[PDB]
């Protein structure tokens, strides 16, 4: 089997991407944030505290003839932005782009943090990291990908995120028309539950490539590119007037600037992030100070190849017995 679904930016800055997902019978379609940095499929629901729901579409398990309460199971998760959610668990039929899994754990939110409430466009998350990170207790549950894997034509999914435009998540096949040149594959460590890999280095604009190992995670659920302070300083030094602002919480730059590109290494290959992918716009409405898309990972404890990096590539998440990651230009 295979599946293919379009993923759409939630706003004009590509802050996140939503993909429609069919849950239950008859189908209830919710727009989920596909997140390769976590492993829980959770949704706004009829059980979510009413004051914490503000425009989201909810899953109502009582209206699904295939929903079954997973007795005794609860979940609770936090993310790198300090947001969180928790609740109980159903199993139900879940389809993505024509690919169907029966008995998928659908984690129903009883509580969500303010950032989720305040974002009307995201109805929940669909985790695509390794199932070892799944938070369901006392019986850990499998991701949608993990459940589907054995049925897929090939045990892979691909992320093809757009810049200010829709893109595609495919399951079970590699669309050879969706990228240019070749896909370069690179080793993955699953030891922390993430799609963790090592970039071979970077360049800033037309500058020389610096060969240096940068361990990080391929994370579709994180907006920005978070890299070591040395790398980030080298990037922003090429932008006149850019500075790190403790009050704003990162590098900002004059909105009048033309940003240089940023290249990262994948083996001997190179992925180029155009400068305008790194512009996240005014820090507040009407400001001439703009927020940068490359930020320091110091304090996070891990480097994160988030959407800013991933949307410059066609990315293969290879879930073979020994997982690997593939990157191609597009
Ligand atoms: O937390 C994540 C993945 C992530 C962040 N998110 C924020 C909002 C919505 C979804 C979502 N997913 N990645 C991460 C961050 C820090 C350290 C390790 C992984």
């Amino acid at each position: 089997s295979t599946g293919s679904a379009t993923t759409t930016p939630i706003d004009s800055l590509d802050d996140a991407y939503i993909t429609p997902v069919q849950i239950g019978t008859p189908a209830q379609t919710l727009n989920l944030d596909f997140d390769t940095g976590s492993s829980d499929l959770w949704v706004f629901s009829s059980e979510t505290t009413a004051s914490e729901v503000d425009g989201q579409t909810i899953y109502t398990p009582s209206k699904s003839t295939t929903a079954k309460l997973l007795s005794g199971a609860t979940w609770s998760i936090s993310y790198g932005d300090g947001s969180s959610s928790s609740g109980d668990v159903y199993t139900d039929t879940v389809s993505v782009g024509g690919l169907t899994v029966t008995g998928q754990a659908v984690e129903s939110a009883k509580k969500v943090s303010s950032s989720f409430t305040e974002d009307s466009t995201i109805d929940g998350l669909l985790g695509l990291a390794f199932s070892t990170l799944n938070t369901v207790s006392p019986t850990q549950q499998k991701t949608f990908f993990d459940n589907a894997k054995a049925s897929l034509d090939s045990p892979v999914f691909t992320a093809d995120l757009g810049y200010h435009a829709p893109g595609t998540y495919n399951f079970g096949f590699i669309d050879t028309t969706a990228y240019t040149g070749s896909i370069t594959y690179t080793a993955v460590s699953t030891k922390q539950g993430f799609w963790e890999w090592t970039s071979t280095g970077y360049a800033v604009g037309s500058g020389t490539f610096k060969s240096t190992s940068i361990d990080g995670i391929a994370d579709t659920g994180t907006t920005l590119l978070y890299l070591p302070a040395t790398v980030v300083s080298a990037y922003w030094a090429q932008v006149s007037g850019a500075k790190s602002s403790s009050s704003v919480g990162g590098y900002v730059f004059p909105c009048s600037a033309t940003l240089p590109s940023f290249t990262f290494g994948v083996g001997s290959a190179r992925i180029v992030i155009p400068g305008d992918y790194i512009d996240f716009g005014p820090i507040s409405t009407g400001s001439s100070s703009c927020f940068g898309g490359i930020q320091s990972s110091a304090g996070i404890g891990i480097n994160i190849f988030g959407d800013v990096a991933l949307k410059a590539a066609f990315v293969v998440f290879n879930g073979a017995t020994t997982p690997t990651l593939g990157f191609a230009s597009k």
